[PDB]
């Protein structure tokens, strides 16, 4: 029963393709649903036409400021913040998606999809699905990044919401 949401993305206008996520309503049910709905746009809010707004080769691609579109910004469907909801799934490898923070505790819609094994982040970042399909994709995402995140494309959600 855990849900399957999608990203269009595009760079500089042109289609990239779509990432499917699966969610793990499962296992972390408060941060699963939080991301579907940001999808959805159901709350009135969400990731359409938003960013990624760093993105570091061999490490991750981060999105989801959709108020400052920079890294500073972002809210849950539940405040401004809300808490880490477990730590039990792990950055086991490239395709885990997890939930940016700024320290404990400090979740809002920020996120970022791994593009390898970032298990320095177990404990730290709470992990809440994975790529389903267009793992391409997000390689072609993150081939616009650079060490510093800063992109060389502007990279857009141009679509998002759930599949089922
Ligand atoms: N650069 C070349 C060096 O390469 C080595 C690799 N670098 C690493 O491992 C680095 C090393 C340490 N730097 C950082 O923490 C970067 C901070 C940074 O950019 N700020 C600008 C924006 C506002 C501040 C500060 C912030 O903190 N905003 C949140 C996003 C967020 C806000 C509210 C909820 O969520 C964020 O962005 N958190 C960072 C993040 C996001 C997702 C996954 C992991 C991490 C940790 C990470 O990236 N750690």
């Amino acid at each position: 029963g855990n849900p399957l949401v999608y990203l269009d993305v595009d760079a500089n206008g042109k289609p990239l393709g779509r990432v499917v996520l699966e969610l793990k309503a499962d296992v972390v049910p408060k941060t699963a649903e939080n991301f579907r709905a940001l999808c959805t746009g159901e709350k009135g809010f969400g990731y359409k036409g938003s960013t990624f707004h760093r993105v570091i080769p061999s490490f991750m691609c981060q999105a989801g400021d959709f108020t400052n579109h920079n890294g500073t910004g972002g809210k849950s469907i539940y405040g401004s913040r809300f808490p880490d909801e477990n730590f039990t799934l792990k950055h086991v490898g490239p395709g885990v998606l997890s939930m940016a923070n700024a320290g404990p505790n400090t979740n809002g819609s920020q996120f970022f999809i791994c593009t390898i094994k970032t298990d320095w982040l177990d404990g730290k970042h709470v992990v809440f699905g994975h790529v389903i399909e267009g793992m391409d994709v997000v390689k072609k995402i993150e081939s616009f990044g650079s060490k510093s995140g800063r992109t060389s494309k502007k990279i857009v959600i141009t679509d998002c919401g759930q599949l089922s």
